[PDB]
């Protein structure tokens, strides 16, 4: 089992930062919509669904830093959930080489920031933790963190 980022190079497991554009200016009660698709895709090893990883994400995912406050959906696998993960969510199966964009995308909405800065570019703005085991033997079981880092500020003026 394997992904990436952007199209870059293998990922096994662990932390890796995956860099997006935000929506630069916004007003009070609009909301952000970070389309994780465009960005990770993972795929099966051996293909043709043999040994076919089940993969999810994983209770404790969360908003970094300033944007606890936050409130927060996270859409995975035609699942909508509330963010922060308070739950594991459902199980998405991998089994062909062709890479398949992760099922994934945060919906964010500025709480009490209204007047000022609410996203710092270079800032972490979600830590979110995903699973995978696969079917054979142990499984070989995974972990990975997708460390979401926002290229840019964001504002809202006014409010
Ligand atoms: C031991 C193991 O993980 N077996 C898993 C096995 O892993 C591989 C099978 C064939 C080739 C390779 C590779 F190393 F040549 F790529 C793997 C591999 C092996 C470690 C890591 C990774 N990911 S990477 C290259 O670090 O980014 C891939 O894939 C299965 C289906 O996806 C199952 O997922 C199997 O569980």
């Amino acid at each position: 089992f394997s992904c990436n980022v952007d199209g870059g190079s293998s990922i096994g497991a662990g932390t890796t930062s995956v860099y997006v554009n935000l929506d630069p200016v916004i007003q009070p009660g609009q909301n952000l919509v970070v389309d994780l698709s465009q960005h990770i895709s993972c795929w099966n090893d051996y293909g043709g669904w043999y040994d076919t990883d089940h993969i999810n994400l994983v209770q404790g995912s969360a908003f970094a830093g300033s944007l606890q406050s936050y409130k927060g959906s996270l859409y995975w696998n035609n699942v909508t959930y509330p963010f922060p993960l308070t739950t594991n969510t459902n199980v998405l199966d991998i089994g062909d080489k062709t890479p398949m964009p992760l099922p994934l995308k945060l919906y964010i909405t500025p709480v009490g920031a209204a007047g000022g800065v609410v996203i710092k570019a270079g800032e972490v703005i979600a830590r979110i933790h995903m699973y995978k085991i696969a079917t054979l033997g142990s499984g070989n079981p995974r972990n990975f963190t997708w460390n979401i880092i926002s290229n840019n500020s964001v504002v809202m003026p006014t409010g």
